[PDB]
């Protein structure tokens, strides 16, 4: 082929123009998002109930309700929790990559009939079902700064006003509120109301039909009466749509023409629907709004426009309505990208100065510098044809594959000035025949490497993924390059193509360094054993190598733990949040952005006993070293904070992929599998948990993720006696109910807002047992009784959340491997405890621990089959089941200079490390592949003997090997090896090949050509 | 999609239904006539009966197949249990009673109810101790039903 | 009886929601006195109806 | 599926009651696998006679 | 502070109009790289062109 190029070079840059062209539309075609989508889908199904409690949600609610989702399709497993405040998580991951709006339809549409037995009081709050993702883009807060404005007001024209703005524009995956929008309050007295002899019911019923729509005729317009001509539209009642008309209920008139309105039994208002989550940003009332990417629109232009939006709108609504972001994952992509190009940029700009140097010239350094660029941009296309994006993880895929496209070019440019030197044709046949020796090698170092790695877009699940991520590019990058080397690097620089000590000086260590391995190969087998050596070592460090997925980064926002004991409070737990404020403001001001946080979250399940705070820090710049970043400022805030009271305040840098397989932890749920029960389980969970402990030699830290019963005081209506004293069951249990939990009339309109209106009496009355007093039944008769009538009161113990894994009662139980330990075998062993509990009790892995589980390790038969067809390709670009077996064992040279990773650097195994590890095997047998081709070439054509050959066929190549290993060295010490901020898998990234690129050569120059002959000769005996 | 486009349609006849119907879920399917495969479950030193069974497996194990990729359909050769009020006219004709009676009964001192709690979800000045309110409950067993006052 | 009263109601709700669904063109809305609406999506060309 | 089924019950089967056995009965499956293997028998084996 | 947009038709044939204008440039560029492939000459598309 190269041959038919070289000749129409003009040819060859058309076909360099497309691939070019076609990643310009595919880099812009192409999304941009922080990752892409590695997590297995889940929908979560939300239910609330108002007032209830566990039991009572999980029995008016959970149950059924699976027992029914049952006859959706790809399934993994589901679960579940009820706590105690209404709610009603409910997701169900699904099987690797599913259709996301095929599962949530049918999850969902199995839903609608489900509901049917779902309780009149839930089956009008609504239950959604939607989809996992529970942070991402960025997140909006609005604050005041008068003390105008409380939550309410700032939640409701968010809600009034921008969330619509704002959740219609390119991108904006949905909008989601860090309030409420107002709601008809009516905080009802059982005093200003008893007087009235008057219970909430009429209260309840009165807003009911004063309040309402009701239909109405036309004029005519169903069958009318000859001749007529009026058609209009009656209007009959019509909804309620203020404080006032609100007060103005005639809920009773006594014969003295009397008039008792609501607010003379109550008190009407503007309110929020819950109460129960004071957001403060900055010490300040808050009202944030969520917002998601919008699949497969842009991270970079959304956040813009979102950006845009708000600044066309606060020019309105009075006060203060500034807008604070405090979180955005848009530096953290944008800031990424820009080192990103960075890299390929200058590691070009390295070639070329390592191209003076090693040829002089200069139209020659001019090849790799138009080849490179136009092979990505060619990996630009094949992205945007297998649908891919632009994403850290995609990026670093062509960062960890730049090493392997350079070196492409300069291998052949060099070949063609060796050729035409070592007394040769001009340009014309120096290619030709050049290009010729290279041109079959170029070739099947396809094969071969491709095969190292195919394969690792193949492997888990969620893991799986980020290696697609990386195993495509890397091929399609390099896959391309070949191509593209056979194509317009033949025909380029055989089109252009033509110190003071260096040069001769160069020509002299060379002549030396052949010497040296002259006598190597004497002796010959000598060296062989100095390997097994550098063999046996690696197999030593494999296993000292730590491991993990994605290294922590820094991302300019971490968070608060603050996780106040039984049964806390609000009012209480602010005071934890106040400090975790101002020890973030003030004993840290150099770094604090901007503390927002939150009570009434801490996703270990809600209630004013817990908050949490999310604070975000300045900008990287202005935090200079090691403690003004995260990793150290957590530090010191986590010690300086413990000291605290009786108030868990934890703080930690959020995981490197938000929604993904956190720890190398594990994740354990104890199923419960017959009648035990919830105490029943509890027991199994402590002994399980106990026995755990003894056992640090496994090492461990097991946790209950979930809670403490703790106690509840329970009413507990005399049936009898309510017969008998002529109150009604419903009466009792309604008045109570509204009191306390209160109840959610019906809705109105405000300012043009269908708002809905909710009746539950003042604070003043519903504190302590103690007041259940205050509230009086009417019942049969006119006789306003009271509770003790019928009606007793206990404590009891028992659950504020319960737990259910597939179908059924369930705990969970999370906790690490082992300084000294493998995930693996601690997973293991926890299961050797579990095997030995109360029978009943099952137990089952989930999240992470399926991942693992399930696929989990497969490293081994998947490497066979590259270490096989990298056997069966190669030995046919040779003809021999033997002589490949020389350019193989080249594998070890090259991992042993990376994982020494170890000890020059405090690093482990990782995903980042491994797809270095790859590319470093690539380099380096294809090193193997040329060298032993040019050792072959003389033997096979030119008889040149043995050895003759070996010492000849290095003789020709120390300078390629040594041109490129010294390119891409340097082309990965840059910042990828020392870095300040968003780094880390920047670190990770060069750290790996840079050690192993050393090897990969300082050995590799001397082996090889053993290798060859050690195999050649051994091959031909005695 | 099919199983979809159906349900979107149903879906508008569900509330004209008789509640009795919707309430025992209408349900919509896809599947294969016949049947992929028949699981008996027996017991050996007869220690349970018939019954028992019926409700062990249905408490068991109807729920994982049905709810387990294609699988699409587990019928139950049996059912599952259920409280029971095999009433005797006689009687409610004495102490003079109806079914209609029966019942209300039966909706009253069987059911799981929704106070509200102490801490008081919007709370007061200035407070500690918030707790929930837990009144009546779910009956669950023979016994707690057929004590219930008439 | 009721004009306004249902664009409020129903129409918007339904409407504020529409947001997010992929190759989404221009949504077309109207209420109506007889308390009919009618919300209405419109797709990218080729884009998958069902 | 059949599989899973099976090796759903199986995932269930150390905690029922006293002495219950999932039995077998009609199940369509391993014909089905036993069949489509008798074939592959005739492939090999038929290589053997050529 | 009002405005408007086409449905339909039109905003399909607006979508149409601006469109050429890329359909034209872009097929030309097309055939000019084609023939220089073909014709092994960085200038006989130029005449063609023309
Ligand atoms: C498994 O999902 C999660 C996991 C962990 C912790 C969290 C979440 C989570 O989803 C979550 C939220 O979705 C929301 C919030 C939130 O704090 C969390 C988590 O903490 C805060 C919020 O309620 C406010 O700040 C309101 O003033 C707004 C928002 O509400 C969402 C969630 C509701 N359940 C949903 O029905 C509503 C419309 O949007």
């Amino acid at each position: 082929m190269p041959n038919f190029f070289i000749d129409r070079p003009i040819f060859a840059w058309v076909i360099a123009i497309i691939i070019m062209l076609a990643g310009g539309l595919a880099i812009l075609k192409l999304p941009v998002a922080q990752y892409p989508t590695i997590a297995p889908p889940a929908v979560t199904i939300s239910a609330s109930y108002p007032g209830a409690d566990a039991k009572t949600v999980q029995d008016t609610v959970t149950q059924v309700i699976e027992q029914n989702m049952n006859g959706i399709d790809n399934l993994m497993y589901m679960s579940s929790n009820s706590d105690s405040t209404g709610t009603v998580q409910i997701t169900l991951t699904f099987e690797s990559g599913t259709d996301a709006d095929i599962a949530q339809v049918q999850v969902q549409n199995k839903l609608q009939l489900a509901m049917p037995l779902l309780p009149q009081e839930v089956q009008q709050q609504g239950v959604s079902v939607e989809k996992s993702s529970s942070s991402f883009l960025m997140v909006v807060g609005v604050i005041n700064t008068d003390g105008t404005m409380t939550q309410e007001d700032i939640s409701d024209y968010v809600a009034a006003n921008m969330k619509d703005a704002i959740s219609r524009t390119s991108g904006v995956g949905d909008v989601q509120l860090f309030g409420s929008q107002y709601a008809m309050r009516i905080w009802m007295n059982p005093n200003e109301l008893n007087k009235f002899q008057l219970t909430p019911v009429d209260v309840i019923t009165a807003i009911k039909a004063q309040n309402a729509q009701v239909a109405a005729g036309q004029l005519g317009g169903t069958p009318p009466v000859k001749g007529q001509q009026l058609n209009a539209s009656i209007i009959a009642q019509t909804r309620l749509t203020s404080t006032e008309e609100f007060g103005k209920i005639l809920l009773k008139v006594n014969q003295d023409g009397s008039r008792v309105l609501l607010r003379d039994v109550a008190k009407i208002e503007l309110g929020g629907e819950n109460y129960d989550i004071i957001a403060e940003f900055n010490g300040q009332p808050a009202s944030g709004l969520g917002i998601k990417l919008a699949t497969g629109a842009n991270a970079l232009d959304t956040a813009a426009a979102i950006r845009a939006e708000l600044a066309k709108m606060e020019p309105f609504f009075p006060s203060g309505l500034k807008i604070v972001y405090p979180y955005d994952t848009t530096p953290f992509v944008k800031i990424s990208i820009h080192e990103v190009v960075k890299t390929l940029v200058e590691a070009i700009i390295l070639v070329f100065l390592v191209m003076y140097l090693f040829l002089q010239n200069f139209r020659a350094t001019l090849i790799p510098t138009i080849a490179v660029p136009v092979v990505l941009l060619g990996t630009f296309a094949v992205l945007a044809a297998f649908g891919f994006s632009i994403n850290t993880l995609t990026m670093f895929g062509m960062v960890l594959a730049i090493g392997l496209l350079v070196d492409d070019a300069i291998v052949v440019v060099e070949n063609v000035e060796r050729v035409m030197a070592e007394e040769g044709l001009p340009p014309k046949e120096a290619t030709r025949k050049s290009m010729g020796q290279i041109q079959g090698a170029l070739v099947g170092i396809a094969m071969v490497l491709s095969a190292v790695f195919v394969p690792m877009a193949f492997f888990g699940g969620s893991t799986g993924a980020i290696y697609r991520q990386f195993s495509i590019t890397i091929v399609s990058a390099m896959a391309l390059s070949v191509l593209v080397a056979l194509i317009l690097t033949p025909a380029l620089c055989a089109t252009m193509l033509k110190f003071g000590w260096f040069n001769r000086m160069f020509e002299k260590s060379t002549h030396h360094y052949t010497d040296s391995v002259g006598g190597i190969l004497r002796s010959t087998g000598r060296y062989l054993v100095l390997y097994l050596i550098i063999v046996v070592g690696m197999a030593y460090l494999f296993v000292r190598l730590p491991s993990s997925f994605l290294p922590d980064e820094d991302q300019g926002v971490f968070m608060t733990m603050v996780q106040l004991p039984a049964g806390a409070t609000q009012e209480r737990t602010q005071k934890v949040l106040n400090e975790v404020t101002h020890y973030y403001l003030t004993k840290e001001k150099n770094n604090v952005e901007s503390v927002f946080a939150v009570n009434g979250f801490g996703f270990a399940g809600r209630g004013q006993n817990t908050g949490i705070a999310f604070v975000s820090l300045k900008d990287w710049a202005d935090r200079p070293g090691e403690e003004n970043k995260v990793e150290a400022i957590t530090m010191r805030a986590t010690r300086a904070f413990s000291q605290i009271k009786d108030a868990m305040v934890f703080a930690f840098n959020l995981p490197a992929i938000v929604e993904l397989g956190t720890a190398t932890g594990f994740d354990f749920e104890l199923i419960d599998q017959a009648g035990l029960g919830h105490e029943k389980l509890t027991q199994a969970r402590n002994q399980l948990l106990a026995e755990a402990a003894k056992h640090p030699d496994m090492l461990t830290s097991v946790r209950p993720n979930g809670l403490e019963d703790t106690p509840q005081f329970k009413i507990d209506i005399d049936q009898e006696k309510a017969q008998a004293l002529g109150v009604s069951i419903n009466d009792i249990n309604t008045t109570l109910g509204a009191a306390w939990g209160g109840s959610y009339v019906n809705d109105f309109i405000d300012r043009g807002r269908v708002k809905k209106v909710y009746v539950m009496s003042e604070a003043k009355y519903r504190m302590l047992p103690d007041d259940i007093g205050d509230w009086y039944v009417r019942a049969a008769d006119g006789q306003m009784v009271p509770f003790s009538a019928f009606s007793s009161s206990r404590w009891e113990y028992g659950s504020p959340r319960l737990e259910r894994y597939n179908g059924l009662p369930s705990m969970e139980i999370l906790g690490q491997a082992a300084p000294g330990k493998s995930t693996g075998e601690a997973m293991e062993l926890m299961e050797q405890l579990a095997s030995k509990l109360p029978t009943g009790v099952g137990y089952d892995w989930t999240g992470m621990s399926y991942q693992e589980r399930l696929s989990g390790n497969q490293a081994p038969s998947l490497y066979a089959i590259s270490l096989i067809v990298v056997f069966l390709c190669l030995a046919a670009l040779y003809e021999s089941w033997s002589i490949p077996f020389s350019v193989m064992l080249v594998v070890p040279l090259g991992v042993i200079g990376a994982l020494l990773a170890a000890t020059f650097r405090g690093l482990t195994n990782d995903v980042y490390f491994q797809v270095g590890l790859l590319t470093t095997i690539g380099l380096s047998a294809k090193n193997a592949i040329l060298i032993v081709e040019f050792a072959k070439d003389l033997m096979d054509k030119e008889g040149k003997g043995l050895i003759e050959a070996t010492l000849d066929a290095v003789r020709m190549r120390l300078r390629p090997i040594l041109m490129t290993s010294l390119a891409f060295i340097l082309g990965v010490m840059p910042l990828v090896i020392s870095t300040g901020a968003g780094s880390g898998a920047q670190n990770a990234v060069g750290t790996g090949v840079m050690g192993g690129m050393v090897t990969a050569t300082v050995l590799a120059i001397f082996f090889v050509p053993v290798f060859f002959v050690v195999v050649r000769r051994r091959f031909s005996r005695k």
